[PDB]
């Protein structure tokens, strides 16, 4: 009378190579007899046996996925934490060449050409064999976007990427890009500082070691362009990177939380500087505040309370199974689901009996506690 119980539990997402051996184990107790399937996604891999193992021989692409395995026995089944398994791969650039013009003075920002990758590739920019620099008038982004500020008659030609995939080595080069530009005639005179590139908002999970904001701006002459970081008011004095456009969070924490600006300015002008905003915000992951028992006992036409509730940033989402099967899809008409959390079970059957399991989840992960109920 030992209800099914895991062992072990999975980890860490992993990233595999595409023809390598995949090997995942279900290991559970409990009493005889334990069987057990397999999940991907939403779909049923296998029905239920006694093999305890499910492997892949040789990867392909569309392998990846959440994978889940089911323990039943007799008194009922109990769905897993799920594996995030991912499979390197890198595709190819498109062979065609792409144009753009840019107005003298202005930036030309030259997106990365597409290429499909797994990991996201790690990028080169070039031009006629030269590597294009990082400088106080190039930026790449973090996105590995060229952006190049200030433009001059010198900066037209030819601009094309190598790509790597970090996990399985391959390397790609790109078509090119064909940058034309198109000469201002005239006196050049100084133009205001404007952001090309925003930080925009960030979330972070709760004990992230770093997190990156980035603002690039124009100007010209863009040697007298400066980029700062305000906060509250005060600028920001630590984690500057990349010539002002960079500013790293280390180990962000409630404290770090909230609006962050970015403020570019011309100097020698009388320019109202340029200024974008910036929130940071903290996931908290889904903790219970309260679980059933581990065992439950109700007796036949009697009604079953059956706590579950969790907290976390956002409020966590709660969902519910028995034996390994969503109540969404069960659609039992005498299982209530409480909004705050609980299940509420109306005039129990002997049908009922078995496994229930309440998965609470966020953008910042998931939980899981379960019970099993013994109707007589």
């Amino acid at each position: 009378d030992v209800a099914p119980y895991f062992k072990t539990e999975p980890g860490l997402p992993q990233i595999h190579l595409e023809g390598n051996r995949l090997v995942l184990t279900c290991l559970a107790e409990g009493s005889w007899p334990l069987e057990f399937k397999w999940i991907r996604n939403d779909s049923e891999l296998t029905t239920y046996s006694s093999e305890y193992k499910y492997i892949i021989p040789s990867l392909q692409k569309l392998d990846a996925g959440f994978y889940r395995c089911v323990v039943r026995n007799r008194m009922g089944a109990l769905l897993q934490r799920k594996s995030e398994i991912q499979v390197a791969y890198m595709g190819n650039f498109m062979d065609t060449d792409q144009r753009k013009t840019v107005s003298q003075g202005h930036a030309a920002l030259l997106n990365l050409l597409p290429i499909v990758s797994c990991p996201q590739p790690q990028v080169t920019w070039f031009r006629e064999g030269h590597k294009i620099i990082p400088s106080s008038r190039i930026a790449i982004t973090l996105e590995n976007q060229l952006v190049i500020l200030a433009t001059t008659a010198s900066d037209a030609g030819a601009y094309y990427v190598q790509a790597v995939n970090e996990k399985n080595g391959e390397n790609k080069t790109s078509p090119f890009i064909h940058l034309s530009v198109a000469r201002d005639t005239g006196t050049h005179e100084a133009m205001a500082p404007i952001i090309v590139v925003a930080p925009g908002n960030r979330s972070v999970v709760a004990g992230s070691s770093e997190t990156t904001l980035e603002c690039i701006a124009n100007a010209r002459p863009v040697e007298e362009l400066s980029v700062h970081w305000k906060r509250n008011g005060v600028r920001l004095t630590s984690g500057l990177h990349s010539y002002g456009r960079r500013l790293t969070i280390t180990n962000p924490t409630s404290a770090d939380t909230g609006m962050y600006v970015c403020e570019a300015t011309l100097r020698g002008s009388t320019f109202e500087p340029a200024r974008a905003r910036a929130f940071l915000s903290i996931i908290e992951p889904p903790y219970f505040t309260a679980e059933p028992e581990s065992r439950i006992l109700g007796e036949v036409e009697e009604t079953m309370d059956i706590p579950c509730r969790a907290m976390g940033v956002p409020l966590p989402t709660l969902q519910w199974y028995k034996d390994a099967v969503p109540l969404s899809k069960l659609q039992n008409p005498r299982y209530k689901v409480l909004p705050s959390g609980g299940l509420h079970i109306q005039k129990l059957s002997p049908e009922d009996s078995g496994i229930f399991q309440c998965f609470a989840s966020n953008e910042g992960g998931e939980v899981q506690t379960h019970t099993y109920l013994d109707v007589t």
